[PDB]
């Protein structure tokens, strides 16, 4: 399985999301789509060992975490405008439930499942199930390098991660990664990593 | 500099885009954007060094060839939208000239020029100017081991090149270059040259 955790600082979490502006009032939302698409989606069929973490920390109902599970979605296609109405739907979802109820993956569409959830509890979520977390920065050896096994791999949004959960990584000893000499968008690294490992 | 050529067979000619349907009524448009989109954006700026051309072979009036300047682009942002609000923009000034004017660049926002003109003209003028073209393609020989300089890279769509133009590439003597074992959509392989040379 390949896994991802990305961290939205800014990703509205609500469904009152405007399709047209889809990088400012939703909080850079439009970034999010395209990590989900590059994700998942190949010339003829979805990558069925993907699993997509969101983490979305933007107002009005932070955390929401949207987990998409490669082998089950339905209906999804790679462009930003879908991706983001399938995430409308899953906080829609979210917002239809209680918070005892928002304690469970909660199935919104077919893979695509909402939850009450930061990034902390997911990651120790994550070691428990015996992953390996490895995430991205700069000092990193490159991920060619590296032996890969059991991977989640933490992807941050523009502004990045943060100080404060960059040293949670470094205490639970989470591997240092690179991929490119150039501070890419975050899709990009996606696409980067699942090419190192197609080609393993 | 760092070219590249995509061709967009059903891609639509007109400026009666709909934004709300990029990848049916427009044909495909969402993925031209995403390629646009993932050949120029980094996390803090443009890549300079990059143009990329769209060959626009979609009804009612095609062709219509597109040239990105990335040293000069303003105002546009890597999401779908906006680059398909760009797009739109450069078919309505294609729509304002006449034939004569459309043999030239004409200019539509900064760094962004229309022109009639089709693919195989198109690789011409690039072969007048001496660039070496290069076609990805997956069963090319290993882009590690190829000898890159002063590239033209071509890139076709989800349909792809076809057997006309493929021939056309052959008889020229394009390098055959593949980027991995899968086969991916057009964007990511973008993505993927640009890794490659910037580790270069
Ligand atoms: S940037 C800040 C957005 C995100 O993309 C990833 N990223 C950007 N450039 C990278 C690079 N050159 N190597 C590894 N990861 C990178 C980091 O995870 C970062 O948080
Ligand atoms: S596919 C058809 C879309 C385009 O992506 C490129 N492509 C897809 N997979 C590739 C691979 N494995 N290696 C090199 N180019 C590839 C080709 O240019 C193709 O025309
Ligand atoms: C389109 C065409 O005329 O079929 C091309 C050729 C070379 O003449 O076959």
């Amino acid at each position: 399985m390949r896994e991802f955790i990305f961290k939205a600082n800014k990703t509205i979490t609500s469904s009152d999301i405007n399709l047209k502006d889809l990088p400012g009032s939703c909080g850079r939302l439009d970034l999010l789509c395209r990590c989900v698409s590059d994700a998942f989606f190949l010339s003829h069929d979805i990558r069925r060992d993907v699993v997509f973490y969101a983490v979305l920390y933007g107002q009005p109902n932070p955390p929401v975490c949207i987990k998409f599970v490669g082998s089950e979605l339905k209906k999804v296609s790679p462009d930003e405008r879908n991706i983001a109405i399938f995430i409308k739907k899953a906080l829609k979802k979210f917002e239809e439930l209680d918070e005892e109820q928002r304690k469970d993956w909660n199935q919104s569409t077919p893979g695509i499942y909402v939850r009450r959830l930061g990034f902390r509890n997911l990651v120790l979520e994550k070691l428990e199930e015996g992953k390996n977390i490895y995430y991205l920065h700069m000092n990193g050896e490159d991920v060619e390098n590296v032996d890969i096994e059991n991977p989640v791999f933490i992807i941050g949004d523009h502004i990045g991660i943060g100080e404060e959960d960059e040293r949670f990584l470094d205490e639970i000893k989470a591997k240092r990664i690179s991929l490119s000499p150039l501070e890419l968008h975050a899709n990009h690294c996606i696409t980067i990593i699942h090419n190192v490992l197609d080609k393993k």
